[PDB]
């Protein structure tokens, strides 16, 4: 078979959701902290963060097993769209609020490389997860209202368990896009 | 720049939709009648029916698509978390297909989405995806995905795939007749 994806994943990606999403986020997330002022804090950083493991490990448990990262709230709004706001704790005490979540079309080459077929190995793995990872950045350097809202944040470690804190890498970036303001 | 796409496109739409919601499809159905079958009426069919058509753009509702497909209800939604989305909502619909003025059939039924996709694709403004790249894409995407399927033997049961061209110069062509030729064919 014909294990050449990542372009395939990139421009679903990004037809199927990005382009679809990033044009209205900022408005969502100003409703949001117009709906919730008097009461649960606003969100002063805009951008939809993307997280993007190389490894390709991508939870579905909202980080529960990393206790540094915690979900916040829905950002709600056929088919139906939301996301999600997360709380980043370091020292255990709040560090930072965005809105967060994984690259979903990971999870797809994560399955290739587990269901036992062959011609597709780990190292085949990584190498269509870097494609894919350059594919969508090459598509989102040329959509800039799309690159002005969201952020990719690629690491190579596993992104729960282990040394590596997922919750300072991004705490990380949203320092980077702080000073850019 | 690279428009090879439809393997990507087959690969993600298996793992990413298929895989996650055909296990779930029969006891959301079976929720739905065990609500509905005493007054709506009940689903026999218990398969998931995608529509590919090869060669013109999937129609945003299948009612608009043709007049002989009448929304019926929408299934219990499916709710995951899914990569940090909290409860992400998947959808499903029954249809009733009508002849001659009366209903003739009632499935579950959609588009593939992959093919929206390439439709969205061909219609951005970018050069170098035109009608007849998307055309070649679709094909490949659905001999792809059915290439897939000959290896899952849990989901072809669970799933009908209606594959079809469509003529654009007033050649007949009826989107439900089409799908009630595979109705009555499945229950054999
Ligand atoms: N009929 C149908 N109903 C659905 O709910 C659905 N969700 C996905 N799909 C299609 O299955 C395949 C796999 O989806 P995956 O989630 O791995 O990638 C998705 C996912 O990364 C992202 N995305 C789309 N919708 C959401 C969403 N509600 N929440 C988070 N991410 C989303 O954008 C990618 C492409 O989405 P679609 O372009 O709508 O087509 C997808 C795709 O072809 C769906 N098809």
């Amino acid at each position: 078979a014909n294990f050449n994806v990542a372009h395939g994943l990139a421009w679903s990606y990004y037809i199927g959701y990005l382009r679809l999403i990033l044009p209205g986020l900022r408005a969502r997330i100003q409703a949001y902290n117009q709906r919730h002022k008097n009461v649960l804090g606003g969100i002063g950083n805009h951008r939809l963060h993307i997280l993007f493991p190389l490894d390709c490990g991508v939870p579905d448990d909202l980080s529960v097993a990393d206790p540094n990262i915690r979900f916040l709230h829905e950002l709600p709004q056929g088919r139906v769209y939301t996301n999600s706001i997360y709380e980043l704790l370091e020292n255990g005490q709040p560090a930072g609020v965005c809105v967060l979540e994984y690259a979903t079309p990971l999870q797809t080459l994560f399955a290739m490389s587990q269901d036992g077929r062959a011609g597709f190995s780990r190292e085949d793995r990584l190498e269509q997860a870097k494609l894919f990872c350059r594919t969508l950045e090459d598509i989102l350097a040329d959509a800039p209202e799309a690159q002005n809202n969201c952020r990719l944040i690629v690491y190579q470690e596993p992104t729960e368990g282990g040394s590596f804190s997922l919750s300072q890498e991004i705490l990380r970036h949203l320092r980077q896009e702080e000073r850019e303001v």
